[PDB]
DNA sequence: TGCGACGCAAAAAC
DNA sequence: AGTTTTTGCGTCGC
């Protein structure tokens, strides 16, 4: 009834079918590693502005809640939360050096203001985009919002246990313990070490995330989860790493910038999950029906 | 059909 | 060690 896989950090992922077994909402059995991500493609090259060295980039994503591996399918539930986390790494550039340097896109050089991640959901069979929604912990007693673009600096991805432990922290002492894992506070660096043109100082806010954490995410309530044939639709979750540039023939999205003007989120790399099945609100999707 | 809404219930968080 | 918080899902009614 429960199939267990050992995670990289020694925790377990426990896959179970909610058609057959109902587990408490806050049970640790609800936390588990989801489908592995695969490269879709690389897009615009990035180079360091004097050396000309190409920056090696890699998205490092993981799903930590919401998806079970059941009979060779990855299965989520429309009504339930998923968590998708991601960092990126620069294999050829240590963070401290990276933040002091400056980088251009090779398209013809556009200066990179900052790096950022966004997530998307798609129908994996036809590439149609599907809306995602997020809640706060307060859920219906708080606002709903769409996943946002997250400025980030390169970092290793925290272990599954760390994401679990940090999921519902409010206590200040505990927040302090995790702060260095999730944030870089630019206002605490020695400004004299940095040039005006440095990458660190073109990030939009002083508090810069090291990890993009999309928690309490759902597929939009309007999604149709079956095809007309009654076959399940296949969905995929996508993580895109971009460079944000000043807009003043390559893939990009427009972005509401800090100064008000219309930025460009230029695509650098994209990864996606294998096909996902989403179970809808039908009673037959729940053990309560049996 | 199935969706927005209301809120029970059970373990985490403190 | 009691209270509050968080989140899967049972249910009503349109």
């Amino acid at each position: 009834v429960i199939l267990t896989q050992l995670n990289e950090d020694g925790t377990t992922s426990n896959y179970f079918d909610k058609r057959k077994l109902k587990i408490a909402p806050r049970s640790t059995l609800q936390f588990k590693v989801g489908p592995p991500f695969e490269l879709v493609r690389d897009y615009c090259p990035v180079v360091e502005s004097h050396t000309g060295r190409t920056l090696d980039l890699r998205i490092i994503p993981r799903i930590d809640r919401g998806f079970d591996h059941i009979d060779e399918e990855w299965v989520g539930y429309k009504r339930n939360y998923f968590t998708l986390v991601s960092t990126f790494e620069t294999a050829n550039c240590d963070l401290d050096t990276f933040l002091k340097s400056s980088f251009d896109l090779l398209v013809g050089r556009l200066r990179v203001q900052y790096f950022a991640i966004k997530i998307k959901a798609k129908n994996d069979d036809d590439d149609t985009e599907i809306n995602l929604v997020q809640h706060t912990a307060k859920r219906d007693k708080g606002p709903q919002f769409c996943p946002s673009v997250c400025p980030l600096v390169p970092s290793p991805l925290p272990k599954h246990q760390t994401i679990r432990e940090a999921s519902n922290v409010r206590n200040i002492t505990k927040m302090k313990k995790y702060d260095s894992t999730f944030y870089l506070h630019r206002d605490h660096v020695n400004y004299e070490e940095y040039g005006v043109d440095s990458l660190l100082f073109s990030y939009p806010e002083d508090s810069i995330q090291k990890v993009a954490r999309y928690e309490r995410v759902q597929f939009a309530s309007s999604i149709s989860v079956k095809k007309p044939s009654q076959q399940n639709k296949h969905f995929s979750l996508h993580v895109i790493l971009g460079a944000v540039v000043d807009p003043d023939g390559i893939p990009y999205d427009e972005l509401a910038l800090k100064n008000g003007s219309k930025g460009m989120f230029v695509y650098l790399q994209e990864m996606k999950t294998p096909p996902l099945i989403i179970r809808g609100r039908s009673p037959s999707n729940y053990a309560s029906s049996q």
